[PDB]
Parts: C-alpha cells; sequence; structure tokens
C-alpha cells in the first residue's frame, strides 16, 4: 500500500498536538517522551491527546487518526490488530475489531476502511474546547501490543493525526511514534537514557 503522508504541517489554522506531563513512574499507563516524540501507553488504556490551533476553524472541521509503520522496509503494510485481539470481541459498538486505534467516550467517531489503500482510521468532528479550558482533548486506545505475534510483532509505529475539512482535504498535521507495552514508565525511562547515551 501506497504510505500516507507524516510531514508536520501547521496549515492556516495553527494545528498541532499536545501531551499532559505524566512522568515515569512504574504504576503510570500512559506517558508522552518529547525527546522521543513518543508516546507510551499500556493496552486499551486511556491515551489523551490535545489538539491546539491559533485561530479557530470552520464547523465540520475533522480530526483522523492512523497508524502506519515507522520503519521503510514496513511502512507499506496496513498496521491492524493482531490474530489474537481481532477476534477477542471486546467491541465497543463502533470500532471495528481489526482496527488498532479507537476513540474512547464519543459518539460521532466514525471508523474508515480505505477501499484503496485497505488503511484503517478514526476519524471525529473537531470541536471547541470546554468552557474554562484552553484545548480539546481526545481519548484515544491502543488496542494491541507492540509485541502482539502476528500483527505489530515488534515494529515500531506511529499515529497520523490529521485535520481535515468536511470533503477530507488537508489542514494540518502531526504525528508521533507509539510504543504500547507493559510498563509505559520503565520502557520510557529506558529509551529516553539510550537516547543520551
Ligand atoms: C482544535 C480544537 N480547538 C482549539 C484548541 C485550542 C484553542 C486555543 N485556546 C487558547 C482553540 C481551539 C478551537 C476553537 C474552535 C474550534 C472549532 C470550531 S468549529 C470546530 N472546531 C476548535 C478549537
Ligand atoms: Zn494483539
Amino acid at each position: 500500500s501506497s504510505v500516507p503522508s507524516q510531514k508536520t504541517y501547521q496549515g492556516s489554522y495553527g494545528f498541532r498536538l499536545g501531551f499532559l506531563h505524566s512522568g515515569t513512574a512504574k504504576s503510570v499507563t500512559c506517558t508522552y517522551s518529547p525527546a522521543l516524540n513518543k508516546l507510551f501507553c499500556q493496552l486499551a488504556k486511556t491515551c489523551p491527546v490535545q489538539l491546539w490551533v491559533d485561530s479557530t476553524p470552520p464547523p465540520g472541521t475533522r480530526v483522523r487518526a492512523m497508524a502506519i509503520y515507522k520503519q521503510s522496509q514496513h511502512m507499506t503494510e496496513v498496521v491492524r490488530r493482531c490474530p489474537h485481539h481481532e477476534r477477542c470481541s471486546d467491541s465497543d459498538g463502533l470500532a471495528p475489531p481489526q482496527h488498532l486505534i479507537r476513540v474512547e467516550g464519543n459518539l460521532r467517531a466514525e471508523y474508515l476502511d480505505d477501499r484503496n489503500t485497505f488503511r484503517h482510521s478514526v476519524v471525529v468532528p473537531c470541536e471547541p474546547p470546554e468552557v474554562g479550558s484552553d484545548c480539546t482533548t481526545i481519548h484515544y486506545n491502543y488496542m494491541c501490543y507492540s509485541s502482539c505475534m502476528g500483527g505489530m510483532n515488534r515494529r515500531p509505529i506511529l499515529t497520523i493525526i490529521t485535520l481535515e475539512d468536511s470533503s477530507g482535504n488537508l489542514l494540518g498535521r502531526d504525528s508521533f511514534e507509539v510504543r504500547v507495552c507493559a510498563c509505559p514508565g520503565r520502557d520510557r525511562r529506558t529509551e529516553e537514557e539510550n537516547l543520551r547515551k
């Protein structure tokens, strides 16, 4: 399959992501490394991702998430759930069981199987922040481990977040690496130490 672009693009509205500062304690379930541009999270746990813009986008703007493999020798392979997890009937009623990325708690989430690339994505309406908040947060879930045999099988992935107009045209783009693992705090600490070395 052809490879969706991962080029960072703020666009007319100044679109970019933001992440909480959750730390690296052994008990943490989701933590983001700015130095690695990498999110570490446990299986199927809530991953808050912030959306930031400098100016107000039009009604009908949407926000899409898609995963691709990071390594060039694997980027043409569709990222999907492994043969076990696609069959474990953990459906939320909306997400197809094959999809790695879900949006949590948004009844207007839509899930796409691309008719030409066969790639999976989940898209929601772009919404302004809640009254009293400075940004909008989407809660994502990753539904396989990076290590799952027959699926990602230890290959690193990226999530690409695109801001789109109502036709699906590109307005903005950002991305981050993801590792779905049992101990995100320890793994973030290890990889940041490896980077320092
Ligand atoms: C991207 C999320 N977001 C913000 C994040 C951050 C900010 C900046 N707050 C200091 C504003 C917005 C914002 C405004 C409007 C809309 C909107 C209108 S009609 C559809 N979507 C969305 C907004
Ligand atoms: Zn799996």
